[PDB]
């Protein structure tokens, strides 16, 4: 919106940057049984057959 | 199954090695009247005819 001034844009940008960094944090931190599910692209095998 | 972590496989392999050693031990130990049945592949003949 063009109504907002430069200070308003900076105040918005600070919060967006905080949210973006929080996204990276939540991505990195979560892990299951010593394995981070979201860390790397890969394939996880579930051996469901006897 | 791939869910179990790397540390899990070490304990699993330790228990596996314990079981394998127990199998080898029971194979070697068992004997009948000074004769180890499972020590060597062999034949024993029972004399059932006069």
């Amino acid at each position: 919106t063009g109504t907002n001034s430069d200070s308003d844009l900076d105040s918005i940008q600070d919060e967006i940057k905080s949210r973006l960094d929080e996204i990276d944090r939540v991505s990195g931190q979560t892990q299951f049984n010593g394995v981070n599910v979201l860390a790397k692209d890969g394939s996880m095998k579930i051996q469901v057959g006897a």
